[PDB]
RNA sequence: AUGAGGUGGCAAGAAAUGGGCUACAUUUUCUACCCCAGAAAAUUUAGC
């Protein structure tokens, strides 16, 4: 309700959003009529990127699995032809937000090979997952490395699971069980969580 | 002529039994990957 549009958006000949209306209306038009949902998303982005520059609010763009934008799609036409990511309006409008042509906010993203298309299981580095086009788009950027648990973090996570009584095996609270879990997971948070799930 | 040729004709149906070929899925199927993802929907024959 505080954020308001600066243009007249025409959903159809009968319905339009007038200048100065709250942004929520636009969202509502996307939530009520799905036909205009995709058009409603882009407008929101178009507004949020612009108004944040004016200084009305601070904007955070949190995109998880950002590598999808500059890759390949598994969506097909009716002629069984491949569709490129840029041919999707939802993907096309979200690329404009990743460009550093606006101020008043920060862009944070996380890579992900899980659910990625046409990538090997062991690819995790920025260029390998992003592609040349993705690296060129994001460049310049600050990469931040996320690693496996160090011994302090591993011990604290196991203590958290024990405090929640989530390790029911009698040998789990002992020290030998902790060494075995450490070796089996290699301090990987996801493998440790999955192993502790059924113990 | 138990050799070589010409002409036409010869098309088959019933059960009772034996075998063979196909698909038969949720512990499944399609895509990415090659395993931390997303969507769809009783008799009897052998073997160890
Ligand atoms: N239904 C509707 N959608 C709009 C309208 N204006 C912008 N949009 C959508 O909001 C997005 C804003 O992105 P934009 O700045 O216009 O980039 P452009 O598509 O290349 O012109 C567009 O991609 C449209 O999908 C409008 O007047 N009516
Ligand atoms: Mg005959």
């Amino acid at each position: 309700n505080q954020i308001k549009v600066q243009e007249k958006y025409v959903w159809n000949k009968r319905e339009s959003t007038e200048k100065g209306s709250p942004l929520g209306e636009v969202v509502e038009q996307g939530i009520t009529r799905v036909r205009n949902a995709t058009d409603a998303v882009g407008i929101v982005l178009k507004e949020l990127k612009r108004q944040s520059s004016l200084g009305m609010f601070h904007l955070l763009v949190a995109v998880d699995g950002i590598n999808a934008l500059w890759g390949r799609t598994t969506l097909k036409r009716e002629d069984k032809s491949p569709i490129a990511p840029e041919e999707l309006a939802l993907v096309h409008n979200l690329r404009k937000m990743m460009k550093n042509d606006w101020h008043g906010g920060a862009i944070v993203s996380a890579l992900s090979q899980t659910g990625s298309l046409f990538k090997p299981r062991k690819a995790y580095l920025p260029q390998e997952l992003l592609g040349k086009e993705g690296f060129d788009a994001l460049d310049p950027f600050i990469p931040i490395l996320v690693s496996n648990y160090n011994p302090k973090e591993f011990e604290s996570c196991i203590q958290y699971y024990l405090e929640n009584n989530w390790l029911q095996h009698e040998k789990a609270p002992t020290e030998e069980g902790k060494k075995e879990l450490l070796f089996l997971s290699n301090a990987n948070p996801s493998l440790l969580e999955r192993h502790c799930a059924y113990l």
